[PDB]
């Protein structure tokens, strides 16, 4: 049947399904309700950075028209709405003065959620640090982030945390440290060829430690202050994508292993056992800084689940480990990229030219967390892929390739909560069509359709098919 067997029998008992979105994204009024600007106003409002050079002005102007979103989360039968807040729109300069106006926004959202029967979850970042921390204090290169990410944190769990009890830090440090600090594409376009200045070999590095560092301060406040009367909890969301070994061959089975340690390992063994992989230890060597005793504890543990934001997978073909000049993070892993095996594609491609449609890497993921790191509580934080620019409304609203996504990728993670993983909750990436970062609007991720000339919302094929599912 179209649902494959899938129904909230086939998950544990409470298991939450939600949606996700982020602040920049979907909200719009970027630049009013006090909102001051983000390393993204910045970034999208320069001519050629984004897809037709699009930003993020109005987006789905969700901030005007949150309460239809949330009647029609309620209406598909989801359990929670992960979303983000938007740091410059509580602190417009990111430290100092509270723009009131944007706290009374997000009270309202998180108020109508509670009483529509909707769990937030609240990621306090997603990309848009406030801008005048970038030119005042250099952003996530500067050690001090993490006493201003603390009180920014400290000030949400004051003023929102009597009603929010699920919380998220950070949206994929990982990215931030390869797309804004390694490759430069994304701001603050730091690299080692990019005019902006960087170092691809070393600021990555500096970057990932900064999140780390700042998440444990963070969650320390919370634990010290706020846990007593608030008894919530708070993880962070880190992307994890599949690699395969090619073939069962020493080299290739290493490759694999050593993309896992530099891709999900490189926050998880600081989370979870509060030091760094050991391969990037002995590769990374003294690019790679060091926790202090000290630090490693504060790191250690300091998630109370952790999200995963899992799309894809790719095979891995190894190579003699060689002694190299470095030249960046992504060279530092010693591998190469492998997109078929035995002459067939791992699978078929999405909009995004990474997304490959690949359902076993799920299993992958979770089963790999599971076995490797003493089975921590794993919540699916994003999940889900794009279609196309340029389609007509209804072949938007047809979207048979992304129900086919669900039902597989889904059966593929209940084979591996059913084998033991401690999976509690699933988020669907994205309730809306969106603001896809440097694809703008040319990518087009939601289970809801929006009409990005008129607003309007439609749900599409894949939102009925959650409807069905997730059926109380
Ligand atoms: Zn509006």
């Amino acid at each position: 049947n179209w649902l494959g067997g899938l129904s909230r029998a086939a998950f544990p008992k409470r298991f939450v399904f939600g949606t996700v979105t982020s602040a920049y994204q979907v909200e719009g009024m970027a630049a009013s309700g006090g909102r001051g600007p983000s390393i993204w106003d910045a970034f999208a409002h320069t001519p050629g950075n984004v897809a037709g050079n699009q930003n993020g002005d109005v987006a789905t102007d969700q901030y005007h028209r949150y309460k239809e979103d949330v009647n029609l989360m309620k209406s598909l039968n989801f359990d929670a709405y992960r979303f983000s807040i938007s740091w410059s729109r509580i602190f417009p300069d990111g430290e100092g003065r509270v723009n009131q106006e944007g706290v009374a926004y997000y009270n309202n959202l998180i108020n109508y959620l509670l009483q529509k029967g909707i769990t937030p979850y609240v990621n306090l970042y997603h990309y848009d640090l406030p801008l005048a921390l970038e030119k005042k204090y250099g952003g996530w290169l500067n050690a001090k982030m993490a006493d201003l990410f603390t009180e920014y944190a400290d000030f949400c769990f004051k003023t929102f945390g009597n009603r929010v009890k699920h919380w998220f830090t950070f949206n994929e440090p990982r990215i931030v440290a390869l797309l804004g600090y390694d490759q430069g594409t994304n701001p603050p376009k730091r690299c080692t060829k990019c005019a902006a200045g960087g170092n691809s070999a070393t600021e990555p590095y500096i970057v990932a430690h900064n999140f780390l560092l700042s998440h444990a301060a963070a969650v320390a406040r919370y634990r010290t202050k706020y846990q007593a009367a608030q008894q919530g909890k708070v993880g962070i969301v880190l992307d994890f994508n599949w690699y395969e070994a090619l073939s069962n061959s020493t080299e290739d089975q290493a490759a694999a292993q050593r993309a896992r340690d530099f891709h999900i390992g490189w926050y998880l063994d600081p989370l979870i056992n509060g030091h760094y992989p050991q391969i990037m230890q002995d590769l990374v060597k003294d690019r790679l800084p060091k926790f202090t005793p000290e630090q490693a504890r504060l790191v250690k543990g300091s998630a109370d689940y952790i999200g995963i934001n899992q799309y894809t997978a790719s095979y891995m073909k190894g190579q003699q480990l060689m002694q190299q000049t470095p030249t960046s993070y992504s060279a530092d892993w010693q591998v190469t990229y492998v997109f078929a095996k035995n002459g067939k594609p791992i699978g078929p491609q999405a909009n995004s030219n990474w997304l490959y449609i690949v359902p076993w890497g799920m299993y992958g993921c979770v089963n790999y967390i599971k076995q490797k790191y003493g089975n921590p509580t794993v919540v699916i934080t994003s999940n889900g892929m794009d279609q196309p620019a340029n389609l007509s409304r209804d072949q938007y609203l047809r979207d048979t390739t992304r129900v086919h996504f669900y039902r597989s990728y889904l059966t593929q993670l209940k084979k591996a909560i059913d084998e033991g993983a401690n999976v509690a909750g699933y988020f669907a990436w994205s309730l809306l069509d969106n603001f896809e970062w440097l694809s703008g609007y040319t990518s087009k991720f939601g289970i809801v359709y929006v009409d990005f000339n008129t607003l309007e919302r439609h749900p599409k094929a894949s939102a009925y098919w959650f409807r069905d599912m997730l059926k109380h």
